[PDB]
DNA sequence: AGCGTCCAGTCTACC
DNA sequence: GGTAGACTTGGACGC
């Protein structure tokens, strides 16, 4: 992907943007701290930063960072060195990808951090997408460094050392419920280095989901999410309710167990399964299921 | 009405 | 070996 890069002002603008849409990217259900602003731009707190996107046809305006930032974090961030239109090409040679493509034409995975993905998810689990926001934020607001941009006061993610000083009541007073002990594992384990996660994408996919499961609260879909969302394994199709759902009614026509929706995905698709995923996600969302 | 009953991945108990 | 039922918080839907 080529891209005219240039730092201007507080902002960086990025002009030859191709394949991306800022609403379904960050409706795909893939992330929980973007919201949009009343230009129709999106503000979000992503890596101990606080930052304003805003896509004006193929120019991208990112507020509030400069050229460092944009290459050491935003770049990777917003995966722009990928061609999702050889993607989407490829894809579309299933009949039923094609038609959920045309809905979801600018949905990029983005390649977020490795604790808040796993935080985040195991939040995720049997929750309503606006009461995962809304936890989410509240442990931003109750355990997060404060950063500011036009005024108004931004809060970080919690990191694992800033989670563990806490009991268990304390991190439920988020709104969590019985996923505080989750979290509260989560934290403790990472805090030790009992599990490593910079250096939990040297290890193969198989090996990553069994580290992972070893937290109290993380089985396989958490688990497929990290990787997905965070490693960038690109290779999987991680499993909810509703994509199931989605691909029992597209293709099987019958019902089935997670375990063979998933490996009949990734048999179909290979190594663009989680692409896939995204498409046929956001499709069966602006169909109504 | 307002009060109820059901439900949005993972663990635990028990096969 | 496998899974039915419990699980916080809280919003939808019944009558």
């Amino acid at each position: 992907m080529k891209y005219n890069v240039e730092e201007k002002g507080t902002k960086v603008i990025v002009r030859g943007i191709a394949d991306f849409n800022l609403k379904e990217t960050f409706e795909s259900g893939q992330c929980f701290r973007w919201n949009e602003e009343e230009d129709g731009s999106y503000t979000g707190v992503a890596y101990d930063r606080v930052v304003n996107v805003k896509l004006e046809g193929d120019t991208l305006i990112i507020d509030n960072t400069n050229l460092t930032d944009f290459y050491d974090i935003w770049f990777d961030y917003f995966d722009l060195g990928r061609d999702y239109g050889q993607i989407k090409e490829s894809l579309s040679k299933d009949p039923v990808l094609k038609e959920a493509i045309k809905f979801g034409q600018g949905i990029r995975i983005l390649r977020q951090d490795t604790w808040e993905t796993l935080v985040s998810f195991i939040v995720s689990q049997n929750n309503r997408i606006p009461q995962i926001k809304k936890v989410i934020e509240n442990l931003a607001t109750s355990f997060g460094n404060p950063i500011e941009y036009k005024g108004k006061i931004y809060y970080t993610f919690p990191k694992p050392e800033e989670l563990v000083m806490y009991d268990v009541e304390t991190i439920a007073k988020t709104r969590c419920g019985f996923r505080a002990k989750y979290i509260f594992d989560a934290a403790s384990k990472v805090f030790s280095g009992e599990i490593n996660l910079l250096k939990l994408h040297e290890y193969s996919t198989s090996e990553i989901r069994d580290i992972l499961m070893t937290i109290n609260g993380v089985g396989p879909k958490v688990a497929d999410c990290v990787i997905l969302y965070s490693i960038g394994r690109y290779d999987t199709f991680p499993t909810d309710v509703w994509i199931k759902r989605i691909v029992e009614h597209l293709y099987l026509k019958r019902e089935g167990t997670p375990v063979e929706i998933q490996l009949f995905a990734i048999d179909k698709f290979g190594d663009l399964s989680g692409f896939a995923q995204q498409y046929l996600f956001y499709y069966g969302r602006e169909m109504g299921k």
